[PDB]
């Protein structure tokens, strides 16, 4: 994350970090089984890390469990990014408390104007790369599809939507992909792609998720 601030150990339970080896990817904890990330940090033999803060040291509240099964969007394009989601099931349902706590998902499509969370271990540096051990925090608001194409000439889908400042300086980064964008106490969507990081005139992109509540429900109920 770009021109955020340390979040605080464990003041976003349902963030979870993608490991395989090393963390690649952030993901939100949905339910005591269930993770949702974005397609394209797709990759075999992810293990689940929840109750994360400094992913480098074993502090404490971490729950470390393997992937059992992976479900990428059936629509997911990786050339465009359309439809980056992506659904993973816990080997055993994790232990929920004060430190790890799922979020609930959207009844509802959040307007342009809406101020939300993002969280990740991602890179910190506009230019250059710098990863922070702990966990940051970002507050940014949801750009009207209109403006955001202006800046951008970047074609945005149904599926998406831009957040963060045209000015440039704050912006979701390199390894916070997958990561939950939290408005009104709800995922509204997950940290899919970008031109750099922090650019002017280029905002982050995210899938929206109140688009996907039917799949996603669907999906869990038979898997
Ligand atoms: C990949 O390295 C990067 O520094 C960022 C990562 C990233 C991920 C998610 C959101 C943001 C964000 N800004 N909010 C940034 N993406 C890029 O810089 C990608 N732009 S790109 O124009 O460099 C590009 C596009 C497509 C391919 C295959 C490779 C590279
Ligand atoms: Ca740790």
């Amino acid at each position: 994350i770009v021109g955020g601030y340390t979040c605080g150990a464990n003041t976003v339970p349902y963030q979870v970090s993608l490991n395989s080896g090393y963390h690649f990817c952030g993901g939100s904890l949905i339910n005591s089984q269930w993770v949702v990330s974005a397609a394209h940090c797709y990759k075999s033999g992810i293990q689940v890390r929840l109750g994360e803060d400094n992913i480098n040291v074993v502090e404490g509240n971490e729950q470390f469990i393997s992937a059992s099964k992976s479900i990428v969007h059936p629509s997911y394009n990786s050339n465009t990014l359309n439809n980056d989601i992506m659904l993973i099931k816990l080997k055993s349902a994790a232990s929920l408390n004060s430190r790890v706590a799922s979020i609930s998902l959207p009844t509802s499509c959040a307007s342009a104007g809406t101020q939300c969370l993002i969280s990740g271990w991602g890179n910190t540096k506009s230019s250059g790369t710098s990863y922070p051990d702990v966990l940051k925090c970002l507050k940014a608001p949801i750009l009207s599809d209109s403006s955001c194409k202006s800046a951008s000439s970047w074609i945005i889908t149904s599926n998406m939507f831009c957040a963060g400042y045209l000015e440039g300086g704050k912006d979701s980064c390199q390894g916070d992909s997958g990561g939950p964008v939290v408005c009104s106490g709800k995922l509204q969507g997950i940290v899919s792609w970008g031109s750099g990081c922090a650019q002017k005139n280029k905002p982050g992109v995210y899938t929206k998720v109140c688009n996907y509540v039917s799949w996603i429900k669907q999906t869990i109920a038979s898997n």
